[PDB]
């Protein structure tokens, strides 16, 4: 395990996660660690490859997603560090403005528990639907009380939502997939979560590890690098408010 002690294998999303990790590689190298990043296109395999012990950690999900994944998939993963937040947004599909919303419009949303709930909460915040009191972080389409435009919620894998912009009136995208598809939340989103919102302190992206590894020296070194002034400044200067360092 001496070679293992110096290497940090991290499963991550393409953007911003792998780009942020690439900047942190020089920080960790100076500290005697070899950061090795593998990029994943989905939200399932990064947790499975940490649970199996193939990777030391992953950098792709928020706290509600991890909790729901531990319950729904039987993983035992832990949040080793809170790093950044990505404003969730409603982006144009076949309609370019929310003022154009009309009866029966399809809205594409992520189909996992917490990101679907997040999409329904963002639609509620924009007066499109209302949800039952107490629906919360695991709100489903069955929690919809009011639906004045009789919108059709089209549930797809989060990675696929940006690819149905010619099939649905609007699409609700995770920051990482909006960036991957070339969107800018600040310029292109029709509506998005505010940086002083409840979502801003709830959907924080983390470093997740197997239970019992959250205090490993190398994990603590990785988390400290990602929360450093060099990484926070890189995030602020690069992503134009689409990625916000956690504080
Ligand atoms: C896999 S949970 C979603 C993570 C995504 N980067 C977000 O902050 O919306
Ligand atoms: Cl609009
Ligand atoms: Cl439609
Ligand atoms: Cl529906
Ligand atoms: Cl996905």
């Amino acid at each position: 395990s001496s070679e293992d002690a110096k290497t940090i294998k991290v499963a991550a999303s393409a953007t911003p996660h792998a780009e942020i990790l690439e900047q942190a590689k020089s920080i960790l190298k100076k500290e005697g660690y070899q950061l090795e990043v593998t990029v994943f296109d989905d939200y399932v395999q990064p947790n499975e490859v940490v649970e199996s012990g193939e990777f030391d950690a992953n950098y792709f999900q928020h706290v509600p997603y991890l909790e729901s994944f531990n319950e729904e998939k039987g993983t035992h993963l832990v949040d080793a560090g809170d790093i950044h937040y990505e404003p969730f947004g409603i982006y144009p599909g076949t309609k370019k403005s929310l003022d154009e919303i009309s009866e029966g419009d399809k809205i594409a949303v992520p189909n996992d528990t917490t990101n679907e709930a997040r999409a329904l909460l963002l639609l509620q915040d924009n007066g499109i639907i209302t949800l039952k009191d107490g629906a919360g972080l695991n709100a489903t389409v069955n929690d919809i009380e009011e639906n004045p435009y009789n919108v059709e919620i089209v549930e797809l894998e989060a990675a696929q939502v940006a690819r149905v912009t010619g099939e649905t009136a609007y699409v609700v995208l995770n920051g990482n997939y909006a960036l991957e598809a070339g969107y800018s939340v600040a310029k292109d989103a029709l509506a998005y979560e505010k940086s002083d919102s409840e979502a801003a302190k709830t959907y924080v992206n983390i470093i997740a590890v197997k239970e019992g590894n959250e205090k490993e020296e190398k994990i603590q070194a990785l988390v400290k690098a990602l929360k450093s002034d060099e990484i926070k400044e890189y995030i602020e200067k690069t992503y134009d408010g689409a990625v916000i360092p956690f504080e």
